[PDB]
């Protein structure tokens, strides 16, 4: 009954949105696998604040597993005995060990590369064929094919920019064997350098049939998400003013198998 | 007996009879006013029928409707309330998971151009028969969306919504049959691949030659005939139309549109068929 | 297993057969999609020591010609070969599904973009000849597959069938690797299979081979309409020391004609979880 505000990072609104969803997910007592553990701070968060029973994970970069280990031992010293990462270079979960560990997990979590992520920030062309790569989420769909096969009973909890709308995000789960549920969302502001052509091209794109398409992306003018904008609209306000403040939603969605 | 003004629905119903729904639990996606619910209950002798529609005002009407249509069996009709897109609600999924068979005539490119007008007139006919004098808008609606089904592989032949329902059925009812109605202009091979690609063995249960209204646009199907493949290599493809009500003289989409570029009332036919998908 | 057994006339089939031997089919019950004239059946019974080989073909005449070829080439094993009859597209008959569902391993060298340009004329001449004795896959229904974007749509269509009909069976497939192994592996990972590359060779491509489809791959913009980095894998030498894009390969030949262009063929096994 006391929100752990001190815990969520004050720096990155994407990671903050993720961590708040992880807290809501209810990871207490579960085995959890994180795709792309990075520096390990999410693992530390899930161990210390969420109270996961066990956490494993992997990264594409082999040096990151070892560095994640220090961090977890520094930041969650009295819970670090429960962090068992998988070394070494692991794209998605594509090694036998990563597969074994995913196979034993109750929840798979991640914030994966996706069109629309922040610039500041996997191999990439082999995911181009995925149907949901048409909205920039191929890599995310690639993981859902793997999780459904290796751990068919586990939840999958993923972080998304929601410029394409929640009907599409929910579709990515429904198309792949999972009932989706939005755990948490937030309005976030994007850098002034962010490119969004991709998003204007989306609403200007003919279907695929192809016939029609009066669809519109989701942006906001205020940090409260009061004033909706299309991608074209938004793209305008920046042609008007290069330092115009543009907002979109980031949200955490859990897919639960049947 | 069947209404011959709506051949897609005749086709649908005739297909359902053949399905073998005697004593089974069935879910219908898009129950409408319950015409198909009552049919299965009265003619097919189903033990239980449930289902939903994306218009939330419809279940109530249907219920009523089925009561009047099959009162001696309307107690086995158990609709699910709410604005149910496909089977997207816990309660909807729950019922689907308990069903032996899932049936639908779903939106799809090539459905009759007047399908949304017929539904509006059927909704308002059913409310008048229930003793209510209403506002017309009570029977209109903004359903079904389309953008989230656009990325589906089989949306390229206009069946994205149908594919999406198959992703759903397979996961929440992996042993259930799925019985679906389609316009076959794209070819029965393509219709069969829709099922095969999604874990189902297809069987064509019944089919019929029907005529398309004169003002029906078929440039979509023409556009498929001139398209290249995903490869960018030449694609060989032909749509299936007919010049005769019997389905004896075949026409591609390009030919069919020629006969209405020269004349303007040339009778143009195509197939409508019921396909059952059965999992292994 | 002796060198003489592997096909000395055809690098694609030689690659397939070296890969099947490495798959360890001994004692297994196997199913081949596209048996053709049955030589691979003979190779799997006689060299791989399979307990039982079934399979089918789209051309309904080939199962009968494959029986005679297996009777004449592995007479001591011929009783272990039980082809499925009739025209069979992939495995799409109740008898082919029933056999596939009893199989330990499903194998195939399936039609695919990048196959040798003369394979369809071979199969045609090969029919006719073998047809005495005495007396193709369309590609339109498979065009929707995501992996058709790389020309592997028929292969993906099989993976959807095997997974449903024989969920515990391995699946062993021969591929040209011009689109790279990450893509080939992703075809399996996307469809419920863990890929392992069993064997691979560097083959020479016929002289007038059209590689325009692969050039186009290197210049396409993805599904998102933005940039994409991608090079097909070709080689200038028969050991693959010197790499080449499809564009480099095409250019090497625009200025020659008889330039030697090489690429990889490789056998991948897809194992369920």
């Amino acid at each position: 009954p006391h929100a752990p505000e001190f815990a969520f990072d004050p720096t990155d609104p994407w990671t903050e949105t993720f961590q708040r969803g992880l807290e809501i997910a209810g990871l207490g007592g579960k085995r959890v696998y994180e795709v792309g553990i990075g520096t390990g701070i999410n693992v530390a968060f899930m161990l210390q604040i969420c109270e996961a029973a066990l956490v494993s994970g992997s990264d594409l970069d082999p040096r990151l597993a070892g560095l994640a280990e220090r961090n977890v031992r520094d930041l969650a010293p009295r819970r670090a005995d429960r962090f068992h990462p998988v070394e070494g270079a692991v794209s998605l979960i594509d090694t036998p060990e990563a597969r074994a560990q995913v196979g034993r997990s109750d929840v798979i979590v991640g914030c994966l590369p996706q069109v629309g992520e922040p610039d500041d920030v996997y191999p990439w062309a082999e995911f181009d064929s995925y149907p949901f790569n048409s909205v920039g989420l191929g890599l995310n769909e690639a993981l859902l094919r793997r999780t459904r096969a290796t751990a068919p009973a586990a939840d999958v909890v993923l972080n998304f920019g929601a410029r394409v709308g929640s009907a599409v995000l929910f579709e990515l789960f429904e198309a792949n064997g999972y009932v989706p549920e939005k755990l948490h969302s937030q309005i976030v502001l994007q850098h002034a350098g962010t490119d969004i052509s991709f998003f204007v091209a989306l609403e200007n794109a003919l279907a695929q049939t192809g016939l029609e398409r009066e669809f519109t992306c989701e942006f906001y003018g205020d940090p409260e998400g009061a004033t909706r904008l299309s991608a074209t609209e938004a793209q305008a306000l920046v042609d008007t003013d290069s330092a115009a403040e543009i907002y979109h939603e980031v949200c955490v969605i859990r897919g639960r198998p049947a």
